[PDB]
């Protein structure tokens, strides 16, 4: 329906020079700019027919542009129209106790951070495998972020932790992380008109 | 007009069993509860006719209950209707390089912490003095907090650092300070309605 009426998006992710928002089998696109508004709604199945109804998180590889979609304990990897999956999360090195992936962020060169609620792991892009000793508690790495965040995504070199209809933007200062802003997904991003 | 429409309060401080909010020669009084709204606005000139229109910070000294008001390189100390000041910050032992006081928090017994942007100092209440050698950086003592905060105050035994219209809350434990909450001063504190 209207992206501006959505309170909690199933998943959000930057794909190329645009931001994609997903919700119950539908998606919208958004580009930064004056007068810019959300484009859509579009049907996920029209573009990505192998995906389930509700996604948990999605992310685009900065270089190859491969697209990772997560839902429950299943992961899909699209390279254009060609899909690889579904595969179990353990095929990425994630433990059997990981029920879902709720986000991802770029880390060092050739590294990512995969989230699952209060936990996170380091992910090596080259091997497409989670690093062994990398399990960490989000709270310590990202103080100020809500403990019940449902989606974590990177947009314009910044991290966004979503909870309810808001987001907690995070920036970094000399190997440390801190929230630098709090705002509405619809109003502060998407530039939706108010009342 | 309405405290809920204010983005950046000049200063915030808890006096007695209420939270006072100041902005452009105006102030409000807030008391927690189910439905309790911010009372006001009231004229600062009415209660404290010696104070300037714009303040930087204010705090109630725990032991004596006197009120310390800061504005620029000046400080006013109120004991009921009796006023002491204005005096330059140097009278409290603050160095001549201190442009202003952005806040304060209780420290050890009889000790107070005074803030000025990125810097802070130890203040002895009994002697009403600050040793320039106690200089410390908020950045190292309070990690996870923004570099340039415009107000620092205590509320409900918790420390609040403010920037823009947000606050970074900090609770003490393991002698290591950490941000355990970040949000809107209006929505979270004051309980102002969203949107």
């Amino acid at each position: 329906d209207d992206a501006c009426n959505v309170n909690i998006f199933d998943a959000i992710a930057e794909i190329g020079n645009q931001l994609y928002l997903f919700k119950d089998g539908k998606y919208w696109r958004f580009s930064e700019g004056r007068g810019s508004r959300p484009q859509g709604p579009f049907l996920i199945a029209d573009k990505w027919p192998a995906l389930p109804r509700k996604l948990d998180s999605v992310f685009e590889e900065p270089l190859s542009k491969k697209l990772f979609f997560f839902s429950g304990r299943q992961v899909w990897v699209y390279t254009g129209a060609s899909v690889l999956g579904p595969r179990r999360l353990d095929k990425l090195g994630l433990g059997a106790d990981v029920a879902q992936v709720t986000g991802a962020l770029r880390s060092g060169r050739g590294k990512m951070l995969l989230f699952s609620g209060r936990r996170l792991w380091r992910f090596d892009v080259k091997a497409q495998m989670v690093d062994p000793r990398s399990a960490s508690e989000v709270d310590r790495m990202f103080p100020g972020v809500p403990l019940d965040t449902h989606d974590v995504f990177q947009f314009r070199e910044k991290a966004y932790f979503c909870q309810d209809r808001f987001y907690w933007r995070v920036s970094s200062r000399s190997e440390l992380n801190q929230v630098d802003q709090v705002g509405y997904v619809t109003y502060d991003i998407l530039q939706c008109p108010e009342d």
